[PDB]
């Protein structure tokens, strides 16, 4: 799958820029079913000066956009300065109506497998946003989380 880099500008409110050596991979679901709410759209949204949340990769059924370098943290896990925000790579999976969720999930599993090998991160350390904050996210993968992970391998 193609990865397009379009970083949030340095110094922005949602680009804290703390050095990070990722030990985890945190999975999210955008909860945005609107037609057109794809990876490129999120890339554009994240660059708005007033946004405060941020993660590393947004995945849709066609491509993947990277908003942050992997040596920097993002604000997405909701655990302050805990490992979610300060020691994990955040990934968002789109739910846009004009996209195939099954194929977006497959693309995300490919990305996660690649990240695991390149950053020496174990499958056990691939966690849902919920793990860090108890929030019901990734809403479409929670009830079948273990299966989603079995599909990574
Ligand atoms: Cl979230
Ligand atoms: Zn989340």
């Amino acid at each position: 799958v193609n990865i397009i880099q379009d970083f949030i500008p340095v110094g922005a409110n949602n680009r804290p820029g703390y050095a990070m050596t990722p030990l985890y991979i945190t999975v999210h679901n955008t909860a945005n079913t609107a037609v057109g709410a794809d990876a490129a759209a999120h890339a554009r949204y994240l660059k708005n000066p007033d946004t405060t949340t941020s993660w590393h990769f947004t995945v849709d059924d066609t491509e993947i956009y990277q908003h942050l370098p992997l040596n920097e943290n993002g604000w997405h896990a909701g655990d302050g300065n805990g490992s979610g925000n300060r020691a994990s790579i955040g990934i968002e999976i789109c739910e846009n109506a004009d996209g195939d969720f099954a194929k977006a999930t497959a693309n995300a599993q490919w990305l996660i497998k690649t990240l695991m090998a390149e950053h020496n991160i174990s499958l056990a350390n691939v966690v849902p946003h919920k793990y860090w904050s108890g929030k019901e996210c990734p809403r479409k993968l929670l009830d079948t989380w273990d299966s989603f992970k079995a599909g990574i391998g």
